[PDB]
């Protein structure tokens, strides 16, 4: 279950407690300078809530870069402590390690109600469970090593707040080994769980999945899992040409073709029929004579097909008109994939109309969730993030969740 997890807002006893908070501070750092502070800014509602509620100590644990289980100062979290301090308007204590008596002494000696950032968790092979030493030899933590490290992290505080949904798909020590009585989601994790639970667990129906992207192969697990949940599914973008070729022997010219994924198309269609799911593939396409925004273009239907040396780059006008009834009649929408080469403005029309229809359905009461990177990029480029119910920032964890995979960091939270 996703929606029955204890959240930071449910936690009554915070005043005077040492609160351990797992955060996502995996930010790009160039010569000690943080190039993108968004992940740090995103944690401010969690930190402020714990400050306002009077926690004795706010102890932040995280990782960044690729230390691979040994201390590698290239991936030190020291600059993050400086940046966070500036954003909070107070000094953030930075510690050289994340476990041990010295760390415990420094935390206890620190000013009441203050924020402490401990060193990169992944400097310890026990965080990921395996790594590579400096020489390049594979290293592995034994069961006992793992248990010791997790007991050392548990000893840091009294209450655990997991605000790193982006790592919750990993069975890592800070995700599954912090055995405090209260283990609750932070504000970021809380919103991720609340909206994915709304979408996948007893949703307001019809439930629609809008899938898109270049290939079929990397989306097989996602499609098959969503066919167990949804009422309707739009399949678009570059992956649609493989479907058109297999199902209708449509000529696709030089359009993308997924050789390995083509072998699975019938299984997917057979599963949608078995699950009583309505599939909506495009029936026309905007075709180009070159892979370029300034190519000569025209619209071709799925009956005409695509001539040799031409390529389909976006859904056609009839396909776009077909989105209206499908999207506007849906009460829950999970969108994971643009419907064309949106990076090229002339091939963005299908994805933009899809976005406008999703916004309209949301305004009328539908719950809209945007899953991954490219769709999130389109929403950001169009400046419409405030018009979608939830735009996930979970990256790999969001994709695993939608594929129906177990999220060990979510499983490890306390129940409500
Ligand atoms: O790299 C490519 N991706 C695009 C793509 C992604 C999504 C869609 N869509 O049509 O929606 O098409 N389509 C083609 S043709 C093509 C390429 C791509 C590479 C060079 C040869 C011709």
């Amino acid at each position: 279950s996703l929606g029955n997890k204890l959240s930071i807002t449910d936690v009554k006893a915070i005043q005077g407690k040492k609160v351990l908070v797992r955060v996502d501070f995996n930010v790009p750092i160039e010569n000690g300078v943080i190039k993108d502070t968004n992940r740090i800014t995103a944690t401010l509602p969690t930190i402020h809530h714990l400050k306002k509620e009077g926690a004795a100590k706010i102890i932040l644990i995280s990782h960044c870069g690729r230390p691979d289980g040994t201390k590698n100062l290239k991936y030190t979290l020291k600059p993050v402590a400086e940046t966070l301090g500036t954003l909070l308007g107070e000094e953030v204590l930075f510690l050289s390690d994340c476990v041990g008596e010295e760390v415990a002494a420094q935390i206890n000696q620190a000013k009441d109600n203050s924020v402490i950032l401990l060193e990169n968790l992944r400097f310890h092979v026990e965080e990921e469970g395996k790594g590579v030493d400096a020489a390049g030899n594979k290293i592995k933590a034994s069961k006992e090593d793992m248990e010791k490290f997790q007991n050392e992290l548990t000893k840091l505080g009294d209450v655990f707040i997991n605000d790193a949904f982006g790592t919750a798909h990993r069975a890592h020590s800070s995700m599954v080994g912090i055995k405090m009585n209260v283990k609750a989601s932070g504000f970021l994790m809380k919103k991720e769980l609340e909206y994915f639970s709304k979408a996948l667990e007893n949703p307001q129906r019809p439930l629609l999945a809008i899938l898109g992207g270049a290939k079929v192969s990397d989306k097989i697990q996602l499609i098959k899992n969503l066919l167990d949940k949804v009422d309707k599914m739009i399949i678009g973008g570059g992956m649609a040409y493989t479907f058109k070729y297999v199902l209708n022997n449509m000529k696709i010219g030089d359009s993308l073709f997924d050789e390995a994924g083509s072998k699975i198309v019938n299984e997917i269609m057979e599963k949608a029929k078995a699950k009583n799911v309505e599939i909506y593939l495009p029936v026309d396409f905007k075709v180009a004579d070159k892979f370029d925004n300034n190519a000569n273009t025209k619209v071709v239907t799925d009956e005409e097909g695509i001539e040799d040396k031409w390529m389909g780059l976006d859904a056609g006008p009839k396909s776009i008109e077909n989105y209206k009834d499908v999207i506007l009649s849906s009460k829950t929408i999970i969108w994971n994939g643009p419907q064309g080469v949106f990076e090229m403005p002339n091939f963005a029309k299908g994805s933009i109309e899809c976005l406008n229809l999703v916004i309209e359905a949301t305004k009328k009461g539908a719950i809209s969730i945007v899953g991954g990177g490219d769709t999130a990029s389109l929403v950001e480029q169009q400046q419409k993030k405030n018009e979608i119910s939830h735009v996930s920032t979970g990256g790999g964890a969001s994709l695993e969740l939608l594929e129906g995979k177990e999220l060990p960091g979510v499983v490890a939270l306390s129940s409500k």
